[PDB]
């Protein structure tokens, strides 16, 4: 029986107490979150700077425990250059009564696209970053995982503009796909692609593509760009009141993204045209978008790997006790290996 595992030291970071193994030193506050808090650390073994997320009361309720367990499994499962990954997992706990939280160790990423958004962005930078997003998205989608909430803040970058896809947690819906906002038809993996389009557009222009007070105001702003959709799309809607409403609009024709984005190159506008597509059957997939000529100078098919196995959480549907979730999280931590 112990207070904490041997080789664990106690230390305040951002006015909260942290419990870190001796191998991780110089903890430095990065940010506070909805479900935890992050610091940066130096791994004395190799001198590399890492990020560490402290889970905040993950066992306060079944919802929290399942959430914390899910993030742990996703990060473990994803093995790709442009997806954030797990380097290590630990808890200072020595038993199950002792188990109150756990920590995740990840590659440290200096900043994100939200923070550096507004440096005008040359096409080469956009080409390079959007190419990395798409690779990351091809990978996770190939594992059967969709992001659903992709945005500049969920896109981490370093000095070299190397990109890693994040999901910081779970209002503004500027990057959300219309079919999600309006639930007017069922969505597929290309919901994330609509988000890439919105982000790319913003990098091209400097300004957010689609805002709005409410969903109908955002739909209006969207249709300005996509034009009012015709017969083939309207038929697919499962929302009668939406189908009606659309058919009642001034049927304003679409596009010439050359006009809408008067600075964009023909290949840029063309790809934009294909990601910002209302019909979720016509919208580009990640693998399809990777083949676009816009990524000609950067494309390397070997880099565009897929997940070997699908993300398979047998307990996404289960409903066990907080104690029961602790036992499973406990097990996953014990048998982890770098
Ligand atoms: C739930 N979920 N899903 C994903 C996929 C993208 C693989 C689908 C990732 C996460 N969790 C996460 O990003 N956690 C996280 C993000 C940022 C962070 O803080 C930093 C990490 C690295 N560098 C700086 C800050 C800490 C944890």
């Amino acid at each position: 029986s112990l207070i904490r595992k041997k080789g664990f030291y106690k230390q305040d970071v951002n006015k909260t107490a942290w419990e870190l193994p001796k191998t991780y030193v110089s903890p430095t506050h990065v940010g506070s979150g909805a479900y935890g808090s992050v610091c940066s650390a130096i791994d004395k073994r190799s001198g590399e700077k890492v990020a560490i997320k402290k889970l905040s009361r993950p066992f306060q309720s079944e919802i929290f425990a399942k959430r914390a367990y899910r993030e742990l499994l996703l990060l473990k499962h994803m093995q790709h250059e442009n997806v954030i990954g797990l380097l290590d997992v630990f808890t200072p706990a020595s038993s199950l009564r002792n188990f109150y939280d756990f920590y995740l160790v990840m590659p440290f990423m200096q900043t994100d696209l939200q923070k550096i958004m507004g440096m005008e962005f040359s096409e080469e930078k956009i080409q390079y970053l959007v190419y990395q997003m798409l690779k990351g998205l091809k990978y996770i989608h190939s594992a059967g995982v969709v992001h659903r909430d992709l945005k500049p803040g969920n896109l981490a970058v370093n000095e070299d503009c190397e990109l890693k896809i994040l999901d910081f947690g779970l209002v503004t819906r500027w990057y959300r796909a219309p079919e999600v906002i309006l639930s007017w038809m069922h969505y597929n993996q290309t919901v994330d692609i609509w988000s890439v389009g919105c982000i790319m557009a913003e990098m091209l222009t400097g300004k957010t593509l689609f805002k709005g007070k409410d969903y109908l105001d955002q739909l209006t702003q969207i249709l300005k760009v996509t034009g009012v959709p015709g017969t083939e799309f309207v038929q697919k809607l499962n929302d009668k009141a939406a189908k009606s409403y659309i058919q009642s609009l001034p049927q304003t024709p679409r596009k010439d993204f050359t006009q809408l984005f008067p600075r964009a190159s023909p290949q840029a506008a063309d790809l934009l045209e294909k990601m910002l597509e209302l019909d979720v059957d016509k919208r580009l997939t990640a693998a399809q978008a990777l083949t676009h000529p816009f990524f000609e100078p950067f494309r390397d098919p070997e880099e565009e790997t897929e997940a070997q196995q699908p993300f398979d959480d047998s307990l996404e549907h289960e409903k066990l006790t907080v104690d029961e979730w602790k036992q499973h999280i406990y097990k996953e931590i014990v048998n982890f290996s770098p």
